[PDB]
């Protein structure tokens, strides 16, 4: 199909946050490129306001899930491509346990040849001296299973997952999505049967890097779907 082509060779990326969490404002302009024939993502994330006032870690599912593999058996369930290039909406919830919680409204989509993730994030009821704000998380992430369902009233799907951020203390801090993408453009787009995205995500830093940034490797493969 159009979006599919769209995704055969390796695509550049450009990531552009604007946020509030609790009144503090911030901004993150991220590049990389993504390669969706091996569900493989590299991204690196710069605060351009400054420090970052809560934890790279919190941000990673915010900041592209075009890029993951779907294996050709699976292809008729890739809504995410089949969107392209006009792009989706994907909206979360993301709510922090016994903490705040963010909305997030990004549009993901090609601006030419280069896939664009612009994100409002908007951040309420934190805790002043939460893990969030109190910046009490690892700088490491875990690997995780989305579950994705058709959402055929919307044209498009949704998803509801627990992200587990390491605390410092080496106890872990929840964090609930609820997750909802509508197709922005008019083309057909793929309702997918139930299924699941695998992801793994190493987080590092540049060495030469002293602005606050976060570089991220990620790969996502689709499963629950047997050939
Ligand atoms: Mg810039
Ligand atoms: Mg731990």
């Amino acid at each position: 199909s159009k979006g599919e082509e769209l995704f055969t060779g390796v695509v550049p990326i450009l990531v552009e946050l604007d946020g509030d969490v609790n009144g503090h404002k911030f901004s993150v302009s991220g590049e990389g490129e993504g390669d969706a024939t091996y569900g493989k993502l590299t991204l690196k994330f710069i605060c351009t306001t400054g420090k970052l006032p809560v934890p790279w870690p919190t941000l990673v599912t915010t900041f592209v899930q075009c890029f993951s593999r779907y294996p050709d058996h699976m292809k008729r369930h890739d809504f995410f491509k089949s969107a392209m290039p006009e792009g989706y909406v994907q909206e979360r919830t993301i709510s922090f346990k016994d903490d705040g919680n963010y909305k997030t409204r990004a549009e993901v989509k090609f601006e030419g040849d280069t896939l664009v993730n612009r994100i409002e994030l908007k951040g309420i009821d934190f805790k002043e001296d939460g893990n969030i704000l109190g910046h009490k998380l690892e700088y490491n992430y875990n690997s995780h299973n989305v579950y994705i369902t058709a959402d055929k009233q919307k044209n498009g799907i949704k998803a509801n997952f627990k992200i587990r951020h390491n605390i410092e203390d080496g106890s872990v801090q929840l964090a609930d999505h609820y997750q909802q993408n509508t197709p922005i453009g008019d083309g057909p787009v793929l309702l997918p049967d139930n299924h699941y995205l695998s992801i793994q995500s190493a987080l590092s830093k540049d060495p030469n890097e002293k602005r606050d940034h976060m570089v991220l490797l990620q790969f996502v493969t689709a499963a629950g779907i047997t050939h």
